[PDB]
């Protein structure tokens, strides 16, 4: 029914605005919408989005999983507050160690924009804490770019996972948990707002897009990230010179990392990351499949690529998705219909990218109801995990900066 279409598509739709200062919208960010569509049961992307406390920035991911949620998931909850620790000053870390230590009150680190059906892990709240603990002080003993920070943010979150793998946990679940978090793998698409400044770090085949108005109305798609996949040349070479020459043939094969992966960047995934031994060693430890040619691992990293970009009068908006929306559209179409929809050419620009993604004939916003009431099994035959995130700038305060 059109009714149960409309109750189907808005049910993880969400939307946030910037809140005015006195009166008036004084942010770069006006708001964001941001929609998800399941393709498999338990869906494996995930979206998040939240406000720096202790600096000024705004940070949203979209995060593709793959064999599981786990990872999808764990990031997902993780790497903003990696980031955020790593955008600290020391003045702010110490404070926040002090407060630790003597047990005062803690320094907020983060505003987090969820909707209702995305969650935190209660069971492992006590272990990511202790881990950007130890991070944190680590960073206070070794005592600001952006670009690096988020480097550092992404390769010391997956280290950490790695680690908290081999390390376990008394607790059968947390230990499961543990696991399953670095045996299954995600991508990682994050967007860092401070004012007119704008990063962009990428790791994996997830995409963000800039969208740009020109003078006569007309809509173009800038690229902010590269995916990380077979079509991608200078990945390719550089997983090609990463090994020996001896490996230029098997490092990608079948457009797949080692034949296997799609994504050439990713979290988890410690199967093309640790050792043959390691992961003989963890696998027969409790609770198994060498990839081939696995000569001179590790293969895989989650070390993105960091694009910056001085947001103009002329960016209107900043699309982030997983490719259950890039396979289905053209970059120029989504542009095109995220501008025309909010310049008034549904109430939620993410909600009706979906709804043209799964219903489209030449761009017809018919089979929506017969795409949609599919179960789980026939549905991913049709389409992948859908994950949209729509940021739209306020024109009037970029231009103030000039
Ligand atoms: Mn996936
Ligand atoms: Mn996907
Ligand atoms: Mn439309």
């Amino acid at each position: 029914t059109p009714p149960q279409v409309n109750s189907i598509l808005k049910a993880n739709e969400y939307s946030f605005k910037v809140p005015e200062f006195d009166g008036k919208n004084v942010s770069s960010v006006l708001g964001f919408d941001s929609n998800q569509l399941p393709a498999n049961a338990p869906i494996e992307d995930r979206r998040s989005a939240a406000t720096c406390l202790q600096t000024r920035g705004m940070l949203l991911g979209v995060f593709d999983g793959h064999a599981g949620c786990a990872c999808s998931q764990a990031v997902s909850e993780r790497l903003f507050y990696y980031i955020a620790v790593s955008l600290l000053p020391h003045e702010t870390l110490l404070e926040i160690e002090n407060a630790v230590e003597s047990g005062r009150a803690l320094l907020p680190i983060l505003q987090w924009h969820k909707h209702p059906n995305d969650y935190f892990s209660k069971e492992a709240s006590k272990l990511y804490f202790n881990s950007l603990r130890t991070y944190w002080q680590e960073l206070i003993d070794l005592n600001i770019d952006v670009k690096e920070a988020l480097i550092n943010a992404f390769k010391r979150l997956d280290n950490d996972i790695s680690l908290e793998a081999q390390v376990g946990d008394p607790n059968s679940f947390l230990n499961y948990l543990v696991l399953r978090v670095a045996f299954s793998g995600a991508t990682a698409c994050v967007a860092h707002v401070d004012g007119v400044d704008l990063h962009v770090a990428n790791t994996g085949d997830s995409r963000a897009m800039l969208g740009v108005q020109e003078e006569d109305g007309s809509w173009s798609a800038v690229t902010l990230s590269n995916d990380h996949n077979a079509q991608n040349e200078r990945e390719v070479e550089r997983l090609k010179l990463e090994h020996p020459k001896n490996e230029a043939k098997s490092v990608v094969k079948q457009d797949r990392l080692l034949g296997l992966l799609m994504p050439f960047r990713a979290f988890g995934d410690v199967k093309f990351k640790w050792s043959i031994d390691l992961q003989k060693r963890v696998i027969e430890s409790g609770p198994k499949f060498i990839p081939p040619n696995y000569y001179t691992p590790p293969y895989l990293t989650a070390e993105p690529e960091v694009t910056y970009h001085r947001l103009r009068p002329q960016d209107k908006f900043l699309v982030l998705a997983t490719d259950g929306l890039w396979e289905t559209m053209h970059r120029q179409d989504v542009v095109r219909i995220v501008g025309e929809y909010l310049t008034g050419m549904d109430q939620n620009a993410a909600t009706h990218l979906i709804r043209h993604a799964v219903g489209n004939n030449e761009f017809g916003a018919e089979r929506l109801s017969k795409m949609l009431s599919l179960p789980e099994e026939l549905a991913r035959m049709y389409r992948d995990d859908i994950t949209i995130i729509v940021v739209q700038f306020n024109s009037h305060v970029v231009g103030a900066y000039q």
